[PDB]
């Protein structure tokens, strides 16, 4: 309600202080109210407008809010959807075997069993608890189900209530883990150093009576990169990454490691590869003069414990019968029908399985084709639903660890010194054999117009 | 390369961009999906080239065919070769004197890059008499709390005024601890345990069901915590904005770190915060409902680590060369020259290399150094790889041990209604007992939802 929702802001390019159909300019106070969020949605040196001649700058300008004018405007809806589900801080589960990472999440009474149970209960699912308790989400048994788990109330002994024997089950299945490359952190560097294995030197001469410029002196060469990694546990066998990425750089050791996408993290533990590389400068040597040029070749290796975060997602399927005269299905059946509905807890898939969608579009009558979330609100009130939904939708991440080590060869910049006279050709010796013995193959120096 | 910071959303109709801009295509959109989605509303839908669309974070940034009257665009003629943001240059924590010494003497990560910056900008003799190259045979001397990197001047040299070595002064250091870089070791202690269950009843002595009253639980909790600081640098680190101590395990901690205070002067204590749980139950006519409130105790400890970003001022003193320098006026009188940069978060245009470089193509902006001249003198590549080194983020590890104990209540739970043999409450609370277990000023109240 009252509070401004960052994720509902929309930008317009309609001129100063102008908004599109059914949007109004965001004012200073509101902007300040969620400063971090607006800035995080802006470009480096972006500058957008706010109400009554004010402006908010991007991260580059330190997201500052001051008087000003902008052609574009941060606008808010004249009819904003109220009572958003908050997004709680991530629940970080330490690295372990898939089974253990999953037990830790699934049997957590306060962060999983109770919220998901209460969600099912709020949706009108009957008997969401075991007969050892009168409260929902208690005396809940967690049992293995393939690569998933099932959560149903213990059914030992007898129970009171019509069909109390038919306990609703909460199926947690279809798990997935997406390693986030940006979450990269590393411990103390075990090994680290970069030797100067050789330095190529010589000169670059200018013969003509006119200043030689606009030519690129380019060094091309090959070297091998040897890296390897370990995986402390087995969850590794199931994590992938949306897209390929370059292993992050640490120290002064230039590496060229490409982790491949959608390929088991546990299946990519290292490799030896020779990579063609290059370096180049565009000198400007004055008439009939020469410049000293130097290229330092290096060798570096580094080792360290590493850690990434994998975003966990799973399917939440609720199955049981819908309570009589207390139901949230849109048709509000009264025949206590056996029911099955699955929510995708993680990356969006479709409307039917998106709690956040059905919640946010709850006031658009034509969109409610599944759970009538409005019912949960008259039944429980805004705060209770918001707090509960936030708990079931809380992001879950799993740590991914192990040791990393690598060694590679590479050249530094082609450096040049103060030009010397005399009274664009190169005189830079390249000992093929010594270089080859050092691990630098197919090394060449070329001159080519800019 | 599609540079995300040059992207621009326009609201001018189907596939329409602003002047000198063009529609982002499906592929280009995929190459920078996260940056685009990170600028979009939860359920925003925006257009791309040839009738495609990219959706907001809520739809998981799906890229698919669709019609949209607002569009993601890119310059037809983009400012090319933006300075690459390299990975962080980690520095071994220690006492302030250590981190500075380690930074300042780093030949390949600081001396060479800052010396080349001066040289490319036209500063003369940025090198020692014992080398023909820029940035070699340099001497670093103190000058208060600031440092000075300048070519060795001993012996004899050649060149007009070769005795005038350009000095690179580093001063005014500052270290900003980044709360999001949080990480921890083995959580050498943990768990939660139930220490008491406060139970009672809500009764309804009416012939009609009751749903108009909030039962709320209010109380004070004290978190007894602490944290050590392995090294001395922490005496100078601060945080721009306050933050909640990060949640680890399942011990709810109510700890806050204040901005503008030395990291080292916030090592723990007993902090009291007032919490409040509530619920609006529905009690059938002539009925009562059991109310349950569990109270927990929790202990946690573990080594911790946050990184502190290091910023400093880089001042270049020397005279600008004869045949060309970078100053927008391009003097030739071979003048002494003082100019300082701010290596770290923005401050102002004059002292921001990133700013002058990114806006180089805008004539009115070049009021200091024009980096278009340096690019025509050394090539586009040379210059962005050099500025990539100069602006390479530098950070020191801030480590130590963290320990904490706290008491917290679970949510208020409601049982099944059972026929009695404004909503009313009957739940005993013994101030002294509760207090013995770390819960003070505990109250259960029944309030109409209409207040």
């Amino acid at each position: 309600a009252e509070p401004v929702y960052p994720d509902q802001l929309r930008l317009f390019s309609l001129g100063q202080g102008v908004c599109g159909d059914k949007y109004r300019p965001v004012n200073r106070e509101e902007a300040q109210s969620v400063k971090s969020n607006i800035v995080g949605m802006m470009g480096q040196w972006q500058i957008s407008g706010l109400a009554n001649g004010w402006v908010i700058m991007g991260p580059g300008y330190n997201g500052e809010i001051k008087p000003g004018t902008a052609s574009n405007t941060w606008c808010y809806p004249t009819n904003p959807v109220t009572g958003e589900i908050p997004t709680l801080s991530a629940l970080d589960i330490p690295d372990g075997d898939e089974v253990d990472v999953q037990w830790r999440l699934v049997h957590d009474s306060a962060n999983f069993i109770k919220p998901t149970s209460y969600l099912a209960h709020y949706l009108g699912y009957a008997w969401v608890g075991g007969n050892h308790s009168q409260y929902v989400g208690e005396d809940m048994d967690v049992t293995r189900d393939g690569d998933g788990w099932v959560i149903r109330g213990n059914n030992d002994g007898g129970c009171d209530g019509y069909r109390c024997g038919d306990k609703t089950a909460i199926k947690v299945s279809n798990f997935a883990y997406n390693l986030d490359p940006d979450s990269f952190k590393h411990g103390d560097v075990t090994q680290s150093d970069r030797q100067l294995v050789k330095t190529v030197v010589g000169w670059a001469v200018n013969d003509s009576d006119t200043p030689q410029s606009g030519y690129d002196v380019t060094l091309r060469y090959d070297t091998a990169t040897n890296w390897s990694k370990t995986n402390t546990y087995g969850l590794s066998e199931k994590v992938t990454t949306k897209n390929k990425f370059k292993w992050p750089l640490v120290g002064e050791t230039e590496l060229s490691i490409e982790i491949a996408a959608n390929q088991s993290w546990a299946s990519q533990n290292g490799g030896s590869t020779t990579t063609s590389l290059s370096q180049s400068v565009r000198p400007t040597v004055p008439a009939r003069s020469k410049i000293p040029v130097k290229i330092e070749l290096y060798k570096a290796d580094i080792s360290y414990p590493y850690e990434f975060k994998a975003d966990v997602s799973y399917d939440l399927t609720l199955s049981g019968f819908l309570r009589w005269g207390g139901n949230a299905w849109y048709t509000h059946p009264d025949n206590r029908p056996n029911w099955n509905h699955t929510f995708v807890i993680g990356p969006y898939k479709d409307k039917a399985s998106s709690i956040r969608y059905q919640w946010d579009k709850r006031y658009i009558p034509g969109e409610v084709k599944w759970w009538d979330l409005n019912w949960t609100i008259q039944q429980n009130g805004l705060s209770t639903m918001q707090n509960n939904l936030a708990r079931v939708l809380r992001p879950v991440r799993a740590g991914i660890t192990g040791d990393f080590s690598a060694e590679s060869q590479f050249a530094g910049n082609i450096e040049i010194g103060a030009p010397v006279p005399l009274a664009l050709r190169l005189e830079i010796p390249l000992d093929a054999q010594e270089l080859s013995g050092l691990g630098f193959n197919n090394v060449s120096l070329s001159v080519t117009p800019a």
